[PDB]
């Protein structure tokens, strides 16, 4: 825990909450190299939510890792239905690359990849990243766009730390810690490095989360809050990401409850900076 950073996170969240007149916000900064929680801060008047788009990079990872898609493959992102429910896209296209699916955050892109794979495939991938009898065709899809499932910011932070280490799952430490650290390798180095690459492109196309000096990789989404074991028709904005792309040091999750839409992105950019610039992390942009 960096108190210089923790005090800065606690201020940045307050601004974001009161500025967006949100019900509450949360931010978590995990050190990629050690798994120590550098900053954890919440603006009272860590609750669970739907991971949503945050899981999508892990679906592309899994599909490449399973060899059920070729890296340069064009996916059919034209409308379709599973168990009678239509898969909807925010930014529909006809044909998408894997790069475009994370970039366009297409539910269809990821839904198709899931149905190229046993349901076990994504379930192993979530368990590995720490997000922890025959499946209906819609259930096989929703999980792939992180609908119908639960998560916490620390869970997303760790997960995103697992990208940063290029596939090495290091458990979270509250206690101060120094490299090197024992950690189970759970994802291909080459393919995780590559997804972090695609995350960069997401960060670029959505300018609001980028950081002056540094290269920053991010996923940004909306999903239902999960109160007392159920989904309530109340929204959460999150951006999750790692930086600096070239040698990741920080996994950061930002969550704001009930903003009153790319509103968590600029809160990431500010906290990712004051953290990188405050610990003298060589620029790479």
């Amino acid at each position: 825990l960096d108190q210089r950073i923790q005090t800065m996170v606690y201020r940045e969240i307050k601004k974001a909450v009161e500025e967006n007149n949100a019900e509450s916000g949360t931010a978590v900064l995990v050190d990629v190299r050690t798994g120590e929680v550098l900053a954890m801060a919440t603006a009272p008047g860590t609750d669970t939510f739907e991971p949503g788009s945050t899981v999508k990079p892990f679906v592309v990872l899994t599909a490449l890792q399973r060899g059920v898609v070729k890296r340069d493959e064009i996916i059919d992102t034209t409308s379709f239905k599973l168990s009678g429910k239509e898969i909807v896209d925010v930014a529909p296209r006809a044909q998408q690359t894997l790069d475009e699916i994370l970039m366009n955050s297409s539910n269809r892109g990821v839904s198709r990849l899931a149905l190229r794979m046993p349901p076990s495939a994504l379930m192993e991938t979530y368990q590995n990243a720490g997000l922890s009898k025959r499946w209906a065709d819609i259930e096989r899809a929703t999980v792939a766009y992180g609908y119908g499932i639960t998560a916490t910011p620390l869970q997303i932070a760790r997960a995103y730390a697992t990208l940063g280490s290029f596939g090495v799952y290091r458990p979270l430490s509250f206690e101060k810690q120094d490299p090197p650290v024992i950690g189970k390798r759970v994802f291909s180095e080459k393919i995780t490095k590559d997804i972090v690459g695609i995350l960069e492109k997401v960060a670029i196309k959505n300018k609001r989360a980028m950081v002056e000096g540094y290269r920053v990789g991010v996923k940004t989404g909306t999903a239902r809050k999960i109160e007392n074991g159920h989904y309530v028709n109340k929204y959460v904005a999150f951006t999750a990401g790692i930086a600096p792309i070239s040698d990741p040091r920080y996994a950061l999750v930002v969550l704001i409850n009930d903003p009153k839409g790319a509103v968590s992105a600029p809160v990431f950019s500010n906290i990712m900076g004051y953290a990188l610039r405050a610990n003298a992390i060589p620029q790479d942009a």
